[PDB]
């Protein structure tokens, strides 16, 4: 694969595929993209972190399960008795598996960023004229081991997110779309914005026929307003959209266009990161 | 309790205790204890970043189970055969449980930001003279749920770990003992450290403790945040002996199995001590704690 050279400087081998410890090189540019991310925030975005775990209950009622219960991952631990909890271990002593003993938790970590954000913004009653703006990121999980290092399993995204009419949500989409585009272009990044209701930013990184999805631009109509009972100014249930930037995505796009040495990256380039 | 009125300021709640959203109020002085920590880094120590998640191979072989298996959150999904999961998805439309078609993954959410960084280490061969320094960071998961402000299921962990010789080790903590003490004057923070133990699963696990405790292999930084009765341990100071060393093959520079220990700081646990101390406005935060900060 074209992109494997790159695991040298960037990544160490966890023992999972999909799953590496990142070096202080590759950190450096993530941390860099997110600071420009940030300097393109519209005035009245509120700031929120996700951790990477959210609620079972809440990702259910998201309809998530529904579209991709094959990538989800949910948290499980030992919930019994201690008896119980000491005879799993034991039987893991004795070669046997002590996982029987795990049950559910209330949590599953999260495969998409934006997600906790709408029932928080549904508690708060009905939406001022012109919506809600939030910027929210979490580290993401999707069940798809993979080998390629634009293929991973936990990774990092980054999300704007518009909660109010169709007319809100459209402008926000159009904004958005134009200001990804600037983004990518100052970034000396190769792209073209494709469908995938969903537009992709995709950058060829194995192929030029084969391009990675780096940025995505959704559309959710009333599906969360609905979800969490979501009232716009008018009373009417509140359209979604969300703007997504895939981190670790972003971080390889670089490193493959520009190359593991930063000081030969261009003066441009250089210079919208601050390096 | 104590805690709960800075709560408004610095969190929201996402439906479950102990897991919160961040504000950019909270998050910006996260960031400024992260790179403060940082300016403190110690020539040669090599940054690596860990996911939320790790090898449940590695974790199992680490000995975490003999320890906390209570704590353990693990990934779990739907790894069967598209009809199985698509019956699964039909049970929970159907008002049921989907739940019981999960098995576990290869994969566990991460309970210290160490673990991960013993294999690495490993597979380089011979440590050199005076060892290897890492700085490791990850989210890290422990199953305790509470409505408490500094004790959370999702919590962000910081460390410094050394591998090499005992006297390699043992310097590095008493250095960190002391360095990390600066660390939390200069940030206004009222402290002492004490001997300590960690919370061993069980009947066992009280013994455990009372053994670690007086061979004095764990010493923690304790904040008052409710009173000096109870402090909350924001750091910890842990001496390993060889238990990574021989679990993973990690020969020192005389060919003896490695010994290892970790400077760990507990990211949220600093963060709601900073405000718990100081107030949510940055702006009235003292002059001398405000300037290392960089505010
Ligand atoms: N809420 C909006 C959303 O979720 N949208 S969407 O596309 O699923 O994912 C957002 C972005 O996350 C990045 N991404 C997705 N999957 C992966 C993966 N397996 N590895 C690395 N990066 C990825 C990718 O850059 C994608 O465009
Ligand atoms: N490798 C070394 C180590 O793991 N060490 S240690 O077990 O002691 O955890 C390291 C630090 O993480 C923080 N911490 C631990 N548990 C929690 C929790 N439930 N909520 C918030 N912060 C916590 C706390 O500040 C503790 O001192
Ligand atoms: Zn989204
Ligand atoms: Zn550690």
């Amino acid at each position: 694969d074209p992109l494997d050279h790159l695991a040298d400087k960037l990544f160490h081998s966890m023992g999972s595929d999909g799953v590496y410890a990142r070096t202080a090189l590759y950190e450096s540019i993530v941390e860099r993209l997110a600071a420009l991310i940030t300097s393109h925030r519209e005035a009245g975005t509120e700031a929120l972190r996700f951790p990477p775990v959210m609620s079972r209950a809440q990702l259910e009622k998201s309809g998530y399960l529904k579209s991709f219960p094959n990538l989800l991952g949910c948290v499980c631990g030992l919930h019994g008795t201690e008896r119980e909890i000491n005879a799993a271990v034991s039987r893991f002593d004795a070669g046997g598996d002590w996982t029987t003993s795990l049950s559910p938790a209330d949590l599953v970590l999260s495969p998409a960023a934006c997600y906790p954000v709408y029932p928080i913004a549904a508690s708060r009653g009905p939406l001022p004229k012109g919506g809600l703006r939030f910027d929210v990121a979490a580290d993401c999980f999707r069940r798809e081991p993979s080998k390629h290092l634009d293929r991973l399993q936990s990774f990092r995204m980054r999300e704007y997110v518009c909660i109010g009419t169709p007319d809100d949500v459209s402008d926000f989409r159009e904004r958005w779309m134009v200001r990804a585009q600037a983004i990518a272009r100052d970034l000396g990044l190769t792209f073209r914005v494709d469908y995938a209701l969903k537009f992709e930013l995709l950058i060829p990184l194995r192929s030029e026929e084969q391009p990675t999805a780096c940025m995505s631009f959704n559309y959710h109509r009333e599906h969360f307003g609905t979800t969490w009972g979501i009232q716009d100014a008018n009373g009417e249930p509140a359209h979604t959209g969300c703007v997504a930037f895939g981190m670790d995505r972003l971080a390889v796009a670089m490193f493959h266009t520009h190359g593991t040495d930063l000081s030969a990256w261009p003066a441009k380039v250089r210079d919208i990161l601050g390096l």
